[PDB]
């Protein structure tokens, strides 16, 4: 994350950080618990990826530090990628993990609630990306999870940002005209949580965009709502 803040423990208690063991345990992507065995993320985030057997899902995270071989973890299970997924670039950069056991719900790891189609309308002002990805181009995972705030910006402006790009309306962008706040490499399959009513919503899952919290180059997030036929349907034993 770009710009941000160290985040309070517990402050973002759906934010789970997915490592990898081979060659070595790492960070490799963020996510989100949507429910008691599934956690929403990238698709672009398994590649090169034969296994889900080297995947580790950790909850209830605020520092890096807390992880170590006697550290509790989720296995997965399964890895759901979108049927039309190519690339994050194109579209449908969206994934499911099937935990191998369930997730007890509590104050530092709980779930949260997907868009519904009757909000495609909500004018999301309070919206934030959250991560242990880079603060910068040519960095490293951080230790203690990064929080930024940051506008939503309409489709239409989000394009005019990407010329060589089709940005679609199943994806979503956020960004400041003049930078200094977005996500970064480690921060995808994170959550873009936003705040109406009293209510949290996973409105989008970092994604990609052309280098980290440029000027005029908004981040491309995809744009959850757009999939929560898909999200049931894969869900549903
Ligand atoms: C991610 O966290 C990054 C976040 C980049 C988001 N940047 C801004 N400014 N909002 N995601 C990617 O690197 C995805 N990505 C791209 O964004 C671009 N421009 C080109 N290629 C990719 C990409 C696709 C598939 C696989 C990879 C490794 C990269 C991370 N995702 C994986 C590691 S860090």
């Amino acid at each position: 994350i770009v710009g941000g803040t160290a985040s309070v423990r517990g402050e973002w208690p759906w934010q789970v950080t997915l490592h990898t063991t081979s060659p070595t345990q790492r960070h490799l992507c963020g996510g989100s618990i949507i429910g008691n065995q599934w956690i929403l993320t990238a698709a672009h985030c398994f590649y090169g990826v034969e296994s889900p057997k080297i995947l580790r899902v950790y909850s209830g995270i605020l520092n890096q530090a807390e992880i170590a071989e006697d550290t509790s973890f989720f296995g997965v299970q399964e890895i759901i990628i979108h049927d039309q997924y190519k690339m994050a670039e194109s579209g449908y950069d969206i994934a499911l993990l099937k935990l191998e056991t369930t997730v007890n719900y509590a104050d530092s790891q709980r779930p949260i609630s997907l868009p519904s189609k009757g909000d495609r309308n909500v004018i999301y002002t309070d919206c934030w990306v959250t991560g242990w990805g880079y603060r910068k181009l040519r960095d490293k995972i951080q230790n203690t999870l990064q929080k930024a705030k940051i506008p939503l910006v309409t489709n239409e402006e989000c394009q005019k940002r990407y010329r060589g790009h089709k940005i679609t309306h199943k994806m979503i962008c956020a960004g400041y005209r003049e930078g200094g706040k977005d996500a970064c490499k480690g921060d995808s399959g994170g959550p873009l949580s936003c705040k109406h009513n009293e209510v949290w919503h996973l409105v989008g899952i970092t994604s990609w965009g052309e280098g980290c919290a440029q000027r005029e180059r908004p981040g491309v997030y995809t744009n959850v709502v757009e999939y929560v036929d898909w999200i049931l349907e894969k869900t549903q034993a």
